[PDB]
């Protein structure tokens, strides 16, 4: 709900790590997430039609919206906590276009945490886990009031 500095620190030394392979995390993110969560993968006219993971792994597609995730994503992560402007666009077509239900945020979120161990298993501790799930939840709760703002769920 509020970060310490330390945090912060935290969370964007990690996120630099996530711009240096932007798209390999994105892809992966997005496939933790298909694949620990199959009900999400509906909500993607785009990519419900891929079933195995090896499928969606070579879907360019997927990977340019993996991009998208987190380049919108890391745009917000790197305001600390100011990311009001940021969210609105993100929350209205979350909200009203895709009705996406802020638990699949939750879920979004563990895929991230995951996906940052596998690719960073000596880089990722305890602490910036820490750090950076304050930082998702604080994008979860913010996006939550934001829903809730356009008239939307909870
Ligand atoms: C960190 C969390 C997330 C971020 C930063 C994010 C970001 C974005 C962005 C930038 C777009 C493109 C512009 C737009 O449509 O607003 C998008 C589209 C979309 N998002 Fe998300 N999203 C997140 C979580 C989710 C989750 C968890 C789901 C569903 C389980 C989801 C479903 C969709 C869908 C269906 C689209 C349209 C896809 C398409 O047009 O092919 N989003 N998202």
């Amino acid at each position: 709900m509020v970060l310490s500095e330390g945090e912060w620190q935290l969370v964007l030394h990690v996120w630099a790590k996530v711009e240096a392979d932007v798209a390999g995390h994105g892809q992966d993110i997005l496939i933790r997430l298909f694949k620990s969560h199959p009900e999400t993968l509906e909500k993607f006219d785009r990519f419900k039609h891929l079933k195995t993971e090896a499928e969606m792994k070579a879907s360019e597609d997927l990977k340019k919206h993996g991009v998208t995730v987190l380049t919108a994503l890391g745009a917000i992560l790197k305001k600390k906590g100011h990311h009001e402007a940021e969210l609105k666009p993100l929350a209205q077509s979350h909200a009203t276009k895709h009705k996406i239900p802020i638990k699949y945020l939750e879920f979004i979120s563990e895929a991230i945490i995951h996906v940052l161990h596998s690719r960073h298993p000596g880089d990722f501790g305890a602490d910036a886990q820490g750090a950076m799930n304050k930082a998702l939840e604080l994008f979860r709760k913010d996006i939550a009031a934001k829903y809730k703002e356009l008239g939307y769920q909870g």
